[PDB]
């Protein structure tokens, strides 16, 4: 009865889905209400880094959920104070602020950076990030997205905003100034289609932010915790970020977000920012288990094994396929962009329809998202359904 | 073993919290990890509505969890069409967005009403707010929020918002014009110290808005859920609202919220606004839980009756003792406001050495927010406790 061509009614239409009523998940597979199996290369859209529902992040969640689930920040709880301790220990050792999103990771952010430049000036509060980011839809995160579309139905939006060239050094170092407070990046930008830094890139922008005084803000909600083979993106590229956004992956499927700061840009004092959810037991003991186990000796590693052996099966196809235009990404972050003529979204409804679930991205690409737990046989069976579609395409 | 002594270094400094660790919860009651037993009447700030970790809402948690946590708004799951379904049915019929936090549910509802106003004119972007509002922390939350204290680190904040008096018609009179697409009003102001509406200033503004074609948005994410007695406090005063914002109470513990619109609301097209968490469904299963509990028959008529002796209990109190200026609210939402020479925080605090737990707010209050199913024995025993605290205060 409950399905989606009978219950759409009651929700917003704010989204195309893919017509599909997904009730149980296990690892990389996922099934529809009728027991059909897909392979999901989509991972919830880089949430799922361990698989739908693994053993461990069930358990952790059966067992807290039976203790203690939401206390609020009036009061200290031991996985809030644990899974702070394992990020600080993890990245380049500050302090932590837990949000519930991406978007509202990146709000306080924003928030972060408007008191560090207040402080010094009252006209330091601009703000520069790309042009064809994504940092969230709440009406901060809202105005860093640098794409249009998405901001015009809703302006005015957050004044001294301005916008640069991803990889573009020269546009990024151009319009610096004394007046900016941050510069936002993702290391990799991921709803534009996946598009990498260059080292160069972020070097340049941690020099400016070091020269300007502004802080260095590095949005790895979509390629961190885990996916690049590294817990960070900035680890790979060996670029160390003033303040560091994460969410998706962090908590396996369960809601939360954080900010992680050193020690110049840990400006916020008691009153100055907050959440009612933020920092909750539940979700922190689900990004405890996260942690851990991406930490594992070896985990990292075979996954950019893993990477490395997905980006080769894609290259060959990228050779052989005139309609693949590109491949691009780095270890399970993956964006596959098709010439003009073919329709991005056309290859992820005919990858549906032969059970294989991708995201499309910007670019007329399609990006491939598996879980960080996926299976070499299931990289192979998800290359060889893209390469069927293509070939009736 | 974890504990606030230590684990404090790992946290920014974004609080001022009570000096208890946490470790476990049920019902009522909170134990530090000492064993330590603290009656909670904080229902860690209005959420835990069926108190901490209640077994029907532990069991669905543990049911979902083994099934599916997370798939994404690619895809449709059953416990977010079934909770927008009984959503839908349990207010003013209309159709509801997942969010995962009171402050996204509120940027949703100012997203809503900009994308209604530009409907009509370019310039309908105007947004109206009473002072002392608390609406969240996110950006255009914040500028909704009429707090200039937790604005001014982080200005220029979103332009187009103005401010009202909170149940003053003239105010509220002047500050609407036809380039206003929505007011913004908490049916009973929270953080300010518990004010209740006057129905007659409710029903001015759902007029005003009809004669200059505004939305009416009522924030419902503190006195929502079955927290007044009705499951929604604007069924309490029979004005309906045109959005509708939840959060806190709908998951009991686990983080959600939502916003329903009627059909003049029902403004918003595919990729206009989104949220990779939110509808999630282990957090909708958690609201589904919730709300077939509040809906149960006599389950609210139950919350109005304790509301009813806990709030005589404090107006003898208040009769009785000089220090106690006040008492108000509606339902198990109930704040106690002291005379100046006395400090709130002071008496929050020997209320916690006594093992009661209260929430300080504006206006020299304390807040009663207990959960919705305390025992009556439960309720005598903290208006006891902090009598016993304000005979030596
Ligand atoms: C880089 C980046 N930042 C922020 C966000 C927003 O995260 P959330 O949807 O959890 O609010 C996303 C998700 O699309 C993202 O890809
Ligand atoms: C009336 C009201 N609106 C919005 C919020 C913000 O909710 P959240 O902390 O879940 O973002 C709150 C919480 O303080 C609230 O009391």
């Amino acid at each position: 009865k409950i399905h989606h061509h009978h219950h759409h009614m009651y929700l917003m239409n704010t989204y195309s889905r893919f017509p599909a009523t997904f009730v149980y998940g296990k690892g990389s597979w996922i099934y529809d209400e009728k027991g059909n199996a897909y392979l999901d290369f989509t991972s919830g859209i880089a949430v799922n880094v361990l698989g739908h529902s693994h053993p461990r992040l069930v358990e952790a969640i059966k067992d807290q959920a039976e203790k203690l689930i939401h206390c609020s920040n009036l009061f200290w709880n031991r996985p809030q104070m644990e899974l702070a301790e394992l990020l600080s220990k993890n990245t380049f050792g500050g302090k932590v602020f837990f949000a519930n999103t991406g978007t509202e990771a990146n709000e306080a952010a924003i928030k972060i950076a408007r008191k560090y430049g207040k402080k010094k000036s009252e006209k330091k509060y601009r703000i520069l990030s790309a042009h064809n980011s994504f940092h969230g839809r709440t009406l901060g995160s809202l105005t860093a997205t640098g794409q249009p579309k998405y901001q015009k139905p809703f302006e005015p939006l957050v004044p001294g905003f301005e916008y640069f060239e991803f990889n573009n050094v020269e546009d990024l170092r151009r319009k610096m100034s004394e007046d900016v407070c941050a510069v936002f990046l993702e290391p990799i930008q991921g709803e534009s289609g996946i598009v990498p830094a260059t080292k160069e890139f972020l070097e340049e922008a941690r020099k400016l932010c070091d020269e300007y005084d502004a802080l260095l803000v590095f949005d790895e909600v979509q390629c961190g915790m885990g996916r690049t083979g590294k817990l960070f993106a900035y680890q790979k590229y060996g670029v160390v970020p003033d303040v560091l956004t994460t969410a998706k992956g962090l908590g396996g499927g369960v809601p939360i977000g954080a900010v992680i700061v050193n020690e110049r840009a840990n400006v916020l004092e008691p009153g100055d920012h907050g959440t009612t959810f933020g920092g909750n037991p539940l979700a922190c003991r689900a990004g405890v288990t996260v942690i851990k186990e991406l930490t594992k000796e070896g985990f990292l590693e075979e996954v950019e094994e893993k990477g490395n052996y997905l980006m080769k099966k894609l290259q060959e196809m990228k050779e052989e396929y005139d309609v693949v235009a590109d491949v691009r990404g780095m270890g399970l972050m993956i964006g596959i962009q098709f010439r003009e003529e073919v329709s991005n979204r056309e290859v992820a409804t005919k990858c549906f329809e032969n059970k294989l679930l991708v995201v499309p991205a910007g670019n007329n690409t399609i990006r491939f998202l598996p879980p960080l737990t996926v299976e070499y046989g299931e990289i192979d069976l998800a290359v060889e359904t893209l390469k069927k579609v293509l070939q009736g395409i």
